[PDB]
């Protein structure tokens, strides 16, 4: 049985856009994201039958240490920047933010493991927990393709990304083979190589311009030929490497961006993760059944909690 690691914010944003906003609590507040997010857990529990499951939090969705390296990072998504230490106010619809609070309440009362690392993103939590796992195959559940950098075959246990780009129902599991087949990175280091390719090609939806003149195809063939990004910069710095002069000029005109983006684009694998629960075991019933029942009533997702309990009951 795999341990599921859930990219919480990716998922309840998906649920917010995948469940109609006319699904409301008795007090009138939309709870479409809450319903959608709980149902996704039940769907995941029934499909994967995990014993262990963690909802990974964004203690800081936009850490200033990444913004100091690449100021444009996630900048088009900031509602209001907050100074030193305080996470920036993300641009989020006014009727989704209370729903995030509802979800965290329901998880806390149920006792579903959540995890976070102060000053780090959920993606770092995901990378840390998947890097450290030594017992069970890891399924990272997310709509964020950046996480494909976590895929792993060996050393065991394997790590797959159950990718939500087309929704949960169509989601398949991505491993090094799929990543290699889809982006042209070498299979023996598909995960890390994917992150090196994303650095070079850029990622506009996160405000990372990438290296001008080096698209994804060119990035792949330079990894397919030089094996690793460190090698590409050496081949560029060494004046008679086989590198084309055009490619050298593009790479040298970007050395400081390449260096600064390295730690921005790669997820941290050694973040100080803390759990809300003593362990990452999935509980088979609510830790606080009365509060769960009260919060679900108040939040208008009683039937979703009902369906979660049935999925849990069907675990062997
Ligand atoms: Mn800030
Ligand atoms: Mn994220
Ligand atoms: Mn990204």
């Amino acid at each position: 049985a795999p341990i599921l690691l859930l990219d919480g914010a990716s998922m309840w944003f998906r649920s917010y856009f995948g469940v109609p906003s006319s699904i409301k609590a008795p007090d009138g507040r939309p709870v479409n994201a809450v319903r959608g997010f709980i149902d996704a857990i039940s769907t995941l529990v029934t499909r994967e039958k995990p014993r262990r499951l963690v909802v990974c939090r964004d203690d800081d969705w936009r850490p200033q240490w990444r913004v100091d390296l690449i100021p444009s990072y996630k900048a088009h998504r900031v509602a209001e920047p907050e100074p030193d230490g305080v996470p920036d106010i993300e641009e989020v619809p006014d009727d989704l933010t209370p729903q995030v609070n509802m979800i965290l309440e329901l998880l806390d009362a149920f006792g579903i493991p959540t995890a976070g690392a102060a000053g780090f993103e959920a993606n770092d939590v995901l990378g840390t927990l998947s890097a450290r796992e030594e017992r069970d195959p890891v399924v990272v559940v997310s709509g964020d393709r950046d996480l494909l950098q976590l895929v792993r075959d060996e050393p065991a246990p394997q790590v797959r990304v159950l990718y939500l780009g087309r929704g949960l129902a169509k989601a398949t599991k991505w491993g090094p083979a799929e990543v290699a087949e889809q982006y042209g990175v070498p299979l023996d280091r598909a995960g890390t190589a994917y992150a090196e390719l994303a650095l070079l090609r850029g990622d506009p939806s996160d405000g990372l311009p990438g290296v001008a003149g080096i698209g994804e195809k060119t990035a792949a063939s330079l990894l397919a030929k030089h094996g690793s990004l460190q090698n590409i910069l050496d081949a560029a710095h060494d004046p008679k490497s086989g590198l084309s002069k055009a490619h050298r000029t593009k790479l040298l005109g970007a050395v400081d961006y390449i260096a600064a983006a390295e730690t921005v684009v790669r997820v941290a694998t050694d973040a100080p993760v803390t759990f809300s629960t003593p362990t990452d075991t999935l509980p088979l019933a609510a830790g606080d059944p009365a509060r769960v029942a009260e919060l679900a009533a108040a939040y208008g997702v009683s039937s979703s909690i009902s369906r979660l309990q049935t999925a849990l009951d069907q675990l062997p």
